[PDB]
């Protein structure tokens, strides 16, 4: 009948299966109070900082579901497409669900990998993706200098050489995080993936139990993806009413249901069925803000051309 709306969902990598259903329910439930309106949702899949700058540079994204709050100031700050205070628009640092960083090794655990330090060992090779196209691959990062930060009390040196130590093992850096997984449990590469959960609990049902198994490090990260509108787009595509309910109906009831069945932590596990909640191991965990004060420090120290990874990945 009378309308027929588009909505452009610009996402991070590992989110495919979980935004073909929930683009689904969303706008089935749509529809069935609003019965002349048919919502067609298409979402794009790639690293988080890649994606990002694909909306800067004209891809009319409606909302962006990127891997970490960072990439969704940059929009905001070098294109003008979001307003800069997006973040507190929605609840929770305007992330429905949260994730972290395990591992996952190969059936067995042959080379006895169970927390950071064994990913410096002779002989291990370590797959984790791009920090300059990866969401997730920065999140790996920060986590390990989190742990080297706690380990070494803050003694920059010290922190510098372990990460080198690290990096020496990392042979591949593919550029989205469903890139990484599929080079370490298709393709053979690598003894042990910095994973984000949900991708490794993802793998571990896709191919079983008796491939893969998950190693939950002594310490880790809670990684935030960030939603948000995307002003300027939304209102040239007259999208803003339906692309606000499509963000906000991630925190309802049925979002936060699909979010736990995805292997995704949700903000409100008494909507999820018990026992995907069961499925999430208990871990140490600092934050963004405790272990490096805000994402513009962090991105512009460590991530950015000429900051401390590439002088890490030159000096190794």
């Amino acid at each position: 009948s009378h309308r027929e709306i588009g909505l452009l969902n610009v996402s991070y990598d590992p989110t495919r299966e979980f935004y073909r259903d929930y683009n689904a329910a969303f706008a089935a439930q749509w529809k069935q109070q609003h019965p002349q309106d048919t919502v067609t949702v298409e979402t794009s899949h790639g690293g988080s900082g890649k994606q990002a700058r694909a909306v800067i540079d004209g891809i009319e994204a409606d909302v962006v579901t990127l891997a970490l709050a960072y990439d969704v100031d940059a929009i905001a700050q070098k294109a003008k497409l979001i307003e800069t205070d997006w973040e507190k628009r929605l609840p929770d640092n305007s992330a429905p669900y949260t994730s972290t960083i395990v591992f996952l090794v190969r059936k067995g655990n042959p080379k006895n990998i169970h927390d950071w330090p064994d990913l410096l060992r002779s002989g291990v090779a370590v797959v984790t993706p791009n920090p300059k196209t990866s969401g997730g691959a920065r999140w790996n990062y920060l986590a390990a200098w989190a742990y080297a930060d706690h380990i070494f009390k803050g003694d920059r040196e010290r922190i510098l050489r372990y990460m080198q130590a690290l990096f020496r093992n990392v042979p591949v850096l593919d550029t989205g995080a469903r890139g990484a997984t599929t080079t370490f449990v298709q393709r053979g590469i690598g003894d042990v993936l910095l994973a984000w959960e949900n991708e490794a609990l993802l793998a571990r049902e896709e191919l079983g139990k008796d491939k893969f198994e998950i190693v939950v490090p002594k310490l880790s990260i809670l990684a935030e993806p960030s939603v948000a509108l995307v002003d300027k787009n939304v209102d040239k595509h007259g999208t803003r009413e339906v692309a606000e309910a499509y963000l906000r109906y991630l925190y309802a009831p049925e979002g936060q249901k699909l979010a736990a069945k995805h292997f995704y932590r949700p903000r409100h596990p008494e909507f999820a069925d018990p026992a995907d909640i069961a499925r999430f191991p208990e871990i140490k965990l600092v934050t963004i803000q405790q272990a490096f004060g805000s994402w513009e420090k962090a991105q512009q120290e460590h991530f950015a051309d000429g900051g401390v990874f590439d002088q890490i990945q030159a000096n190794k």
